[PDB]
C-alpha cells in the first residue's frame, strides 16, 4: 500500500491546481 499515496498527493498535496478542501469547519 503505497502506490495509492504517492499517487494521492499529486491531488491531496496540489493545490497549484486542486480547489484544497482540507474540510475545515467554517
Amino acid at each position: 500500500v503505497l502506490e495509492k499515496w504517492r499517487n494521492l498527493c499529486g491531488v491531496v498535496k496540489n493545490p497549484k491546481r486542486r480547489f484544497r478542501f482540507t474540510a475545515n469547519l467554517s
